[PDB]
Order: C-alpha cells, then structure tokens, then sequence
C-alpha cells in the first residue's frame, strides 16, 4: 500500500513528499516497481504535479530516497507561468518510477541525448490528482518533445479507476474523448517556458502522437536505461542519488535510508505570491 | 473604503460575503456608488467570482442588504463546470450595482426581457480578485448575451491598477494585448451551461464585442432601470430586497439594517466534491 509522508507546508523551500510503502519511506525513483500488472502492461505513476497548479515539484536526483520537492529559481521556488488559454499544468503531471532518458548517449527518434530525468506521464483523467501519488495507468500514446534540445517523451495515459478507462485504449482514443486535449498538449509543451525566456520547444514527428505499441517500446527502452543506471553501470550516474531500500543486488541498496527519513510534519499549504496569477499572451 | 464580513465558510449554503463600509455593512446591490469618477467613466465592480474558481457566487437579491452567498439548484450548492480548454470561469466575474437588467419589459437589441440581476462585469487582469472585493474598473466593451434566452450584457472592463490599464482604452486594444480572450469569452458562455444539459447560448450581433462608447449607453441604461427600482416605482420588483442604509430620500431606508448583521465568523472553506474537477469535452 503506498502513502505519503510530507515534511512541512506545500509552497515552501522545505517541503518534501516522501512516498512509504507500509508505512516506510522508499525511494519515488528507484523503489516503486514500473509495472502494477506486468502482462497487462499497467504502470505504476508517481504523480508530481496535480492538474491546474503551477509549482515545479519534482522527484529529485540529489537527494535520499529522491523525494517529491519544488524546484527553485535564483533562491525562490520554480512555477510554470499560465499561459493563455491554459492554467498552470493542463494534466496530472508525474513519472514512472524506474525509467530513465539517458543523459549519455543520443536517442535516434529524436537525435538528442535524454533529460536525465525519469520518463514523463501525463495523466489524462477528470479527477485532479495528489502530490505523491502511485496511481495505476493504462498507456495510450506518446510524443517526442524536445525540451530545451533535449528528448524528453511524454507518454500519455489514463488512471485505470477513470470512468472512461474501459473505452480509452490507444491514441486514437484521446481525440475521440477528448477532442482538443492532444493539440492543446503539443501547444502547452511548446510555449510553456517563453514567459520565462526560453525558445519555443518543438517536437519530432511534427508533435504527432505515437500510438500504445510505440509508447510501450520507449517505456520499455527507458526501463532498460534505469537497470543500467541503477546497477551502477551506467557510464555516468550524473551524481544522481541510487540509493534504495528494495534492490538487495544493486550496489547503493541500503534498507537504513528508510528509517533516517524525519517523522511527518504536515502544516498547512503556504500563500503563493500573486505574480503567479498572470496570465500570458504567448 | 471598502472591506469584507465573511460569514461561515466558504463552499457551505451558510456562507454570506457582506460588503463594509467604514466597518459598517452596506447592501453591495444598492448602496454601492456606480461611479468612482462618472466623467472618467470610471466605475465600481463588485466582485463575486475569482478567476479559475467554480462556485456560482452572487449578490442575493433576496437577503437584507443583499450578501453574497451561492447559488444553489436542486437544494444543492451551484458550481460551474469545467469545460475544456477552460477552467472554471475564465474571468474575475461580478457586476455593477445600482443596476438592474429589466425582466419587465422586452429589451430591442435582444429582443428579450431581462435576467432581473445587475449587470454584468468580466474584468480581465492579471490579478485574480476576491469575492466581495470592490475594484475601480474602466469599461472597453460590451457583449450581448442570451442566457437561456434571457437578456444578459457582459462589460468587458479592466481594473485601473493593473499594469496594462493606461494601454487599454477601447475594445480592440483588448485584441491587441488579449489576443484571443474575446474569443474564448464567446465561447465560454455559449458552451458553459451544456455540462448541466442545458442548450448552447447564444449572442447578438453574431457574438461582436461592442465598444467603450456602446458599453457605457447600456450601463447607463441599467443604472436607470435601477433608479425606478430603487425609487420603487417598478411594475413588479420580483421580491428584490430594496433596503438600503446610504439612500435617504428612497422608501426602503433603514438606519437599522446595518447594525442587525451578525459580525463576522469567517471559517476554512469547506471542501468541494471531487466530480468538480472533471473537465468536459463539449
Ligand atoms: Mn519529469
Ligand atoms: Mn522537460
Ligand atoms: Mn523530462
Ligand atoms: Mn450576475
Ligand atoms: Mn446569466
Ligand atoms: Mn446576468
């Protein structure tokens, strides 16, 4: 049973979401296996970013066990700005758990190294997800963003609670659902970060959306990179905290990192400064 | 200067927004100026509903001195439904008091009586505002609206303070440094009732945005479906509560209303059922 375990108020420099697993903080990267039901290809995704917020909270690399925290930006925290006609993230943004866009080497599809980061999951359903969250997934599709000149894949997918989870199994699924919603996915991912002065970020395929057979391919070539990595035996780790506490054979396994986690400090969620509001013409 | 007297919590039935002036509680549908400065066509917005938020908030034309409380349908409180690209209201939404859309009489431009509620305001800055809130606006247009065939002007105006103001000064600067809200405003109000089976709403003049000039003639005329009201000297007032506390010379007077408000017992708001977050695809 996975819960979650966080360490003061949301909208601060020191919150954290650590995700426990009967009760035990394990690592959000490492510890959470990528396949809820193997044969039939339901994932399990770490939510990051609920639906309509704007905080940059993320699964981080640099810290024990990589516990969900914001961003930061020249000492304040990171917030994706809105822009006109959307607010803040347009889906339940997160991750898969042990997956990895290798930093290394340069992916064909796309022509560029990966974002080291976990691959990306946008979770399509109505209902507005939670910090920390494992939910469990059906894959329908993927896109090839390049972000910032980096691959950086965005797998879309559907949590198999959703209503409309029994109707919804490829690409072609999404448009007849949710007419818009994958126009307005390649838009978003385009123009979200030039209120911040970066360039627009484009897409391999013209922005279009891979169908499942595909997506499971790169999920699964991912995965391959996370076992490397995680075996230590990638060529370069990029300092990336591996500790976990479920992995006996790998090299950083080390069950005490669980128990040095601080007790949960939950306080309400703090004021977000007002500048966030805006909404950008872009 | 104006403050707020929040009764309860919000998203509860008991809930109650009372404009203060001077401390002392005024009716926010009568005895709020509708001017700021008349030959500056600078007026008075009373906000009810903040940007991205979902509760259907008005001034009550029914409750003593006329507090904001919300809506409700079926004994159960009313919320707006997302409806794709658009999250809740797209707007700060409110209106202009000493207003009156007149149900008693057919309006020529729309060939339809009135929605017997003030009229509306749609102001369009970058800041979100706060229900109760009474901000200086400048009026750039006007958009005639048939909700549920029924007469029902939507201003288009900007708060003084925001950043833009000196730069917007009639309709089409609204495109210029808005581009497409007017459209996606369209939109929104011709869509936003579907998610509750109601039929599409429509506009006249093929939905064109009229401007400053034509905006302030249906303000004005407004006001003056309020005098008669006020005045008491309308056919039918539909139970409207005319008690007042800063209009001496009107029949419904009362130096005693003000004082017969219970003070202020603001609570956490309360929590919205989860179905609110579905985003409709319409
Ligand atoms: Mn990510
Ligand atoms: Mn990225
Ligand atoms: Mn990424
Ligand atoms: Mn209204
Ligand atoms: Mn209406
Ligand atoms: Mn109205």
């Amino acid at each position: 049973t996975y819960t979650t375990r966080q360490i003061g108020a949301k909208n601060t420099l020191e919150y954290k979401v650590y995700i426990e697993k009967d009760g035990k903080p394990v690592s959000a990267f490492h510890d959470i296996p990528l396949y809820a039901d193997k044969e039939n290809n339901i994932f399990n995704m770490v939510v990051e970013i609920p639906r309509w917020t704007n905080a940059k909270l993320e699964i981080t690399k640099e810290e024990t066990l990589n516990p969900i925290i914001q961003d930061t930006k020249k000492g304040k925290l990171k917030f994706v700005r809105n822009c006109f006609p959307h607010h803040g993230y347009i889906h339940n943004y997160g991750a898969f758990p042990q997956t990895w866009e290798d930093p290394n080497v340069s992916h064909p599809e796309t022509k560029a190294v990966g974002d080291n980061d976990p691959i990306d999951v946008l979770e399509i359903g109505e209902t507005i997800a939670y910090t920390g969250q494992v939910k469990q997934v059906k894959a329908l599709g993927i896109m090839a963003l390049l972000d910032e000149g980096e691959t950086d894949w965005k797998v879309i997918a559907i949590d198999i609670n959703d209503p409309l989870a029994p109707k919804l199994n490829d690409i072609e699924d999404v448009e007849k659902y949710f007419p818009g919603l994958l126009r307005a996915t390649n838009e978003w991912f385009r123009i979200y970060k030039i209120p911040d002065g970066k360039p627009e970020n484009q897409f391999a395929f013209s922005g279009e959306a891979k169908n499942k057979k595909y997506a499971l391919d790169i999920i699964k070539e991912t995965h391959d990179s996370w076992k490397q990595l995680i075996a230590g035996k990638s060529s370069d780790s990029k300092g990336i905290d591996l500790t976990n506490v479920t992995l006996p054979d790998t090299p950083t396994y080390s069950k005490a990192a669980s128990d040095a986690i601080p007790p949960a400090s939950l306080k309400a969620d703090a004021p977000i400064d007002k500048s966030i509001d805006k909404w950008f013409f872009i």
